[PDB]
């Protein structure tokens, strides 16, 4: 799956903490997004044993990996039009995104994470910046396999005792639910990365966002339960969001924000 580094990048989509991501072409006609990884902790060997990212991790709502170079890498994947969900919520599209759209995008994310769950895999960092948005509201999970930081998204079990499991990503899915229902705003508004750990251990949970039904805030608190194994399945989360406007909020009327 290793092609050589003679397919070159055109447009730089953005810069992040660990490497760059570019927009380019592959074999002359395929439009392709290429994530570069600078000399951070490039596991030129333990990175190529990452043959599972690409094997049977092919799902509708997972970003389809195409190829990898074996120096600095260029993870070759599909090109998602609207970029990251975080920008799509902050941007101009936020003005017209309502709850039915936000809950559909949450259902898609749960679907792809339900696939990662069925495959007994773990995605150690799930948030709105690691989810890509195409057109017609297609969300896909990206950035799943990086082991080698967002404390406001990580479950308390995994920040203090390194216990990352699929239930740990349920926790951040709940935090991600707040990003959808606040149009990209930063969780625990007003607090800092260590002020958050004191409050979560003491029992503090984020209140109900404005205009958001408590039906959906209760689903966050199920994802924010102290005991990991009592947090809901991604199978349950997917079905819950898929049926939401029929089994849970049939009296929902579209407001001015949600
Ligand atoms: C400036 C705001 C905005 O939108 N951003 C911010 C700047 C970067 C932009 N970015 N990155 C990717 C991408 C492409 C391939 C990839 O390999 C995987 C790594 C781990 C797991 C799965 C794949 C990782 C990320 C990417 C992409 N497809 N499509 C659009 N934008 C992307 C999004």
């Amino acid at each position: 799956e290793i092609p050589r580094e003679s397919l070159r990048l055109e447009v730089k989509l953005g810069q992040g903490c660990f490497g760059e991501v570019w927009m380019g072409t592959w074999n002359g006609t395929t439009r392709v997004a290429i994530k570069t990884l600078k000399p951070g902790t490039m596991s030129p060997e333990a990175f190529l044993q990452e043959a599972q990212v690409m094997k049977k991790l092919r799902h509708e709502k997972l970003v389809q990996l195409y190829a990898v170079v074996s120096e600095p890498i260029y993870i070759v994947t599909e090109y998602m039009s609207k970029g990251s969900l975080l920008d799509f919520l902050k941007g101009e599209m936020g003005k017209y995104l309502r709850l039915p759209q936000l809950v559909d995008m949450a259902a898609q994310i749960a679907s792809g994470m339900a696939y990662v769950e069925r495959m007994n895999y773990v995605h150690r960092d799930l948030r709105a910046a690691n989810i890509l948005v195409g057109e017609n509201l297609v969300c896909k999970v990206a950035d799943f396999g990086l082991a080698r930081f967002p404390i406001k998204w990580t479950a308390p079990e995994a920040a203090l005792y390194g216990r990352f499991t699929i239930k740990s990503d349920v926790w951040s899915f709940g935090i991600l639910l707040t990003e959808l229902t606040t149009k990209g705003r930063v969780p625990y508004p007003g607090m800092v990365n260590r002020e958050v750990l004191d409050q979560v251990e003491r029992g503090y949970r984020m209140p109900c966002p404005p205009e958001c039904p408590e039906s959906l805030h209760d689903l966050m608190c199920q994802c924010w339960r102290k005991d990991p194994e009592e947090r809901p399945t991604f199978e349950y989360l997917q079905a819950f969001l898929e049926d939401y406007f029929t089994s849970t909020e049939p009296q929902y009327q579209p407001g001015e924000n949600l």
